[PDB]
């Protein structure tokens, strides 16, 4: 059982205090200057000093982890997503980018979206008994937890924090699924009264219905309002949900398995950009007037399935990380490629239930509202979707090097060409070896990355020095990556030191506000991979006004990647970002091949 497999897995460690200040000093190194370097040194002898106030703070950690599942959960989820009020769109829900289908018109969509629907039942069948088979990483079984988060869940916003839902084990869990099309959602029931799920036909001809109850497109928008900053969606939320229908279609929204997004068709785009406008649709719809009001993006798994073909899908980030994301998507999509089983006379179906709105003069302007708001954020955000064709992990595994680690560290010798310096750079760290795990983060910048860009683009270094440098940066990372994964990493430990001095009322210490800490944690890099059978790949919007956000997949043969940038900075522009991504990878492997290990 679940249960079982849990309550056998590690503890989240506190790591030893004065280990994390020494990792996080020699992290600073390649990103501050020399006179902040040494000022940040001082600050950390004199907070770990015996008898000290970081002594203090450490015994605390560990005195939490002591009465606590995991010390760090509720702390994390909190300042991470339920305490961060920009919009989640853009800023906080990921966005999936899946192989387009070869489906040509109405029939072929819906005969996808309905095959989708029976394989991610099928994937629920196994949450449901908890028969989804054990994961590992680094040899270590995995925590589960997120696979019974992402189901049958909502995130509700509220004034000060949101707020999340879970159905998937209340004492009646929810049967249906909801499905939204130009804006109107309906509630379908995907199983029959004796327990037994619907089969892709049957659900096949629900969304026939669902779709001809719903073939005008002159309701409002009102999905759009969860596209809004969440101290304004909080506000707006409270006023739709007054009145008792609409009240009640939002709990059927909220309870839904999942959400079913049938977007309308778009005016067809040049060929250059297409796929960053299908990556588009998939993290925000594209704007109020395509398909962005076709979401209720509070839900935390919205698939999305596109009339040219194109699919995907969106979701809230509160509930998990990539992976089991895409555990789910590679059994699905697998699932969709099943052959047609003998499917027996149609039996007689209900009419799946419309959700309708009331709408007031009062909720048209939120509506009105959540369009400028989201319109602005769209016209800020530049994306540029890169296939990688010329190698993926094949190249880096010949040369015995970190797949990864490769990538990361062409990421950094990609920046250091562009801005002439190294930045604080992030890579998600899975963390779920530990009990209710979620993750850490991997500084990519470090003192032998910086010195590998350096000579890199020094025209007195020698190739095969360049060559040694190269091999030195990947194995830093790979050690970095292995103590992440082991709890061993430092940035969630440090976020723990400054929240238990918020808690035992004491003074904020000075580490905490010192300048190196605040370039520290300001990640004009923010990466993560999110590996996949699936020829896949997601994309978020950069974490800081000045940054990127690089996302990939990094298969067999090649690799997908997405980036992301502000054009409010001038300084940054995912296209170049792109080039430059690419042409380090391919100068990294000229460089290894021009001087094999063995002569
Ligand atoms: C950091 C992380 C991505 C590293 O994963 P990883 O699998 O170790 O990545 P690597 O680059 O090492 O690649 C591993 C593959 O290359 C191989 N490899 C690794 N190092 C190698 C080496 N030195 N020589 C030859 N092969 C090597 C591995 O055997 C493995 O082979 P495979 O392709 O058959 O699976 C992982 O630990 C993690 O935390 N993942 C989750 C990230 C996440 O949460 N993302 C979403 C955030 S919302
Ligand atoms: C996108 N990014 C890296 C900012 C956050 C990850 O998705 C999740 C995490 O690393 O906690």
């Amino acid at each position: 059982s679940h249960m079982a497999h849990q309550d056998a897995l590690p503890r989240l460690p506190v790591p030893p205090l004065q280990q994390s200040l020494d990792y996080y000093l020699k992290a600073l190194q390649p990103i501050v200057s020399e006179e902040e370097w040494a000022h940040t040194k001082q600050l950390v002898d004199e907070f770990q000093t015996s008898g000290g106030v970081g002594e203090r703070l450490q015994k605390g950690l560990e005195r939490r982890a002591k009465k606590m599942e995991n010390w760090l959960s509720e702390w994390w989820l909190k300042t991470a997503y339920l305490q961060f009020r920009q919009p989640v769109v853009i800023y906080s829900s990921p966005g999936v980018i899946l192989p387009k289908q070869d489906f040509v018109d109405l029939q072929g969509q819906l005969r996808f979206a309905a095959k989708l629907i029976e394989g991610v039942l099928d994937f629920k069948s196994m949450i449901d008994n908890e028969t989804l088979p054990v994961e590992f990483l680094g040899g270590q079984p995995l925590c589960m937890n997120q696979y019974y988060q992402i189901l049958s869940s909502c995130r509700v916003p509220g004034p000060k924090q949101d707020s999340v839902v879970n159905f998937l084990k209340s004492k009646r869990p929810p049967t249906h699924i909801t499905v939204v099309h130009n804006y109107q959602f309906f509630e379908l029931d995907v199983y029959h009264s004796d327990g037994t799920p619907l089969t892709s036909d049957q659900i096949f001809v629900q969304l026939e219905k669902i779709w001809n109850s719903s073939l005008q497109s002159n309701k409002e928008p009102v999905g759009i309002l969860t596209s809004n900053h969440r101290n304004t969606w909080a506000k707006a939320y409270n006023n739709l949900i007054k009145d008792k229908v609409n009240r009640e279609s939002v709990n059927s929204i909220q309870k839904s398995i999942f959400t079913v997004c049938l977007d309308k068709q778009v005016p067809r785009v040049s060929d250059d950009v297409y796929r960053n406008h299908v990556a588009g649709q998939m993290l925000h719809g594209g704007g109020s007037k395509f398909n962005s009001g076709n979401r209720w993006f509070d839900k935390t798994l919205q698939f999305i399935v596109a009339e040219d073909g194109s699919c995907g899908m969106v979701y809230e980030h509160a509930a998990a990380e990539g992976p089991p994301i895409v555990a789910l998507v590679d059994h699905v999509m697998e699932y969709t490629k099943k052959p047609e089983l003998v499917r027996s006379p149609m039996v007689p179906l209900p009419m799946p239930k419309k959700l309708r709105f009331n709408i007031t003069p009062e909720i048209k302007n939120d509506i009105e509202k959540a369009k400028q708001n989201l319109s602005i954020m769209i016209q800020d955000l530049d994306i540029m979707m890169l296939t990688f064709h010329h190698f993926g992990k094949d190249f880096p595994k010949s040369e015995k090097l970190s797949p990864d680690a490769f990538i990361q560290v062409a990421l950094q010798l990609a920046y250091y060409r562009i801005y002439g310096q190294a930045c604080a750079t992030y890579e998600s760290a899975s963390l779920r070896m530990f009990h209710l795990g979620r993750t850490d983060t991997i500084r990519s910048a470090s003192i032998d990355s910086l010195a590998f860009v350096k000579g890199m683009g020094d025209s007195t270094v020698p190739e095969q020095q360049k060559v040694e440098l190269l091999r030195k940066a990947v194995q830093a990372h790979r050690a970095y990556t292995d103590r992440a994964i082991r709890g061993e990493a430092f940035d969630r430990h440090l976020l723990g030191l400054k929240l238990q001095a918020i808690e035992d009322l004491v003074s904020m210490p000075d580490i905490f506000m010192d300048t190196s800490y605040a370039i520290a944690m300001h990640f004009n890099l923010s990466t993560s991979q999110v590996p996949a059978k699936t020829d896949c790949v997601m994309a978020f919007g950069p974490v800081v006004p000045d940054g990127y956000g690089i996302c990939y997949n990094p298969m067999e043969a090649h690799i997908n990647f997405s980036v992301s940038a502000y054009n409010s900075c001038a300084e940054t522009n995912a296209a170049r970002m792109a080039h430059y991504l690419e042409k380090a990878l391919l100068d990294m492997r000229t460089l290894l091949q021009n001087h094999p290990r063995a002569k």
